[PDB]
């Protein structure tokens, strides 16, 4: 019998509509080894592969954002613990539970990165010509 669980991570980026990419890593502490990475476009809400279990147990991981490509960011250096318990409900079924927790602290926090440009944004070209009325002279 088998369970499967998507880790899930949030980018959130200042300015909407920035594509920049960042990547993200899941590592998995009782391995000691980097278990995959993966790169989001500008903000958006992202999953890992799904890991599968075979038996029960609690797995320990920790998933943090990688340095920016980009120097003009910085990327998010907060670091969460994520906790996996491999047991069975009240029906006998097999099931993982998921909590996620920014290391050191003691309440449960979504995974969530929130990079910073450090240098002002390179400027648009020059707008189109307007597509509404102007103002009336």
């Amino acid at each position: 019998s088998t369970v499967q669980t998507s880790i899930s991570v949030e980018n959130v980026l200042e300015r909407a509509g920035d594509s920049t990419p960042f990547s993200v890593a899941l590592e998995s502490i009782d391995a000691m080894k980097t278990i995959e990475e993966i790169t989001i476009a500008g903000s958006g809400k992202a999953s890992f592969s799904p890991l599968t279990f075979t038996t029960v147990g609690q797995y320990t991981y920790r998933v943090y954002q990688k340095p920016s490509q980009n120097k003009d960011y910085q990327a998010d250096t907060t670091v969460f613990d994520v906790l996996v318990y491999v047991t069975y409900d009240e029906d006998g079924t097999l099931v993982a539970k998921v909590i996620s927790r920014r290391a050191g602290d003691e309440e449960k926090s979504a995974i969530t990165f929130k990079p910073k440009r450090l240098v002002k944004p390179i400027p648009p070209r020059q707008p189109d010509f307007p597509k509404t009325p102007l103002p009336l002279a």
